[PDB]
RNA sequence: AGGGCGUGAGUCGCGUGUUCUAGACCCGAAGCGGUGUGAUCUAUCCAUGGCCAGGAUGAAGCGUCGGUAAGACGUCGUGGAG
């Protein structure tokens, strides 16, 4: 997250060249981030507040998925299917 | 002074009684000491071999599915532990 990578995910999940705050990109972000801190949590297990950061980045995630899927389920599918499939 | 002790037959053989030192009239311990013999029984150990019909039970592990942010965990199969 040296907004490199950050940039590069924008641009690839973008849904036209100038977007840069739909729930996919959000979604994108926040699954990014999301690995990163699973990651920083795993070398530190006892950091509980970026534990709780962690569980608020899901629940967003969670409700931006929610979102998707009530407007365009098909939509939905593909995008969790390039995002880790929702195991 | 009074008193104690003292004022010629012995000695050597043989026999014999008792006795001394020797096992000492004879028999009998449990045990003590010295030096050896034994681990072909047995106790433990050491090296090197053998052996344990048959039938049960179903531990880890692994895998599937479910679950989760990752899990834990659940489920099923597999597995064959003591
Ligand atoms: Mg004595
Ligand atoms: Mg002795
Ligand atoms: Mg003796
Ligand atoms: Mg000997
Ligand atoms: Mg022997």
């Amino acid at each position: 997250m040296d907004a490199a990578e950050k940039k590069k995910i924008i641009e690839e999940y973008a849904t036209h060249p100038g977007d840069t705050g739909s729930p996919d990109v959000q979604v994108a972000i926040l699954t990014k981030r999301i690995a990163e801190l699973t990651e920083h949590l795993k070398v530190h297990k006892g950091d509980h507040h970026s534990r709780r950061g962690l569980m608020l980045m899901v629940g967003q995630r969670r409700r931006l998925l929610n979102y998707i899927a009530k407007n365009d389920i098909e939509h939905y599918r593909e995008l969790i299917a390039r995002l880790g499939l929702r195991r």
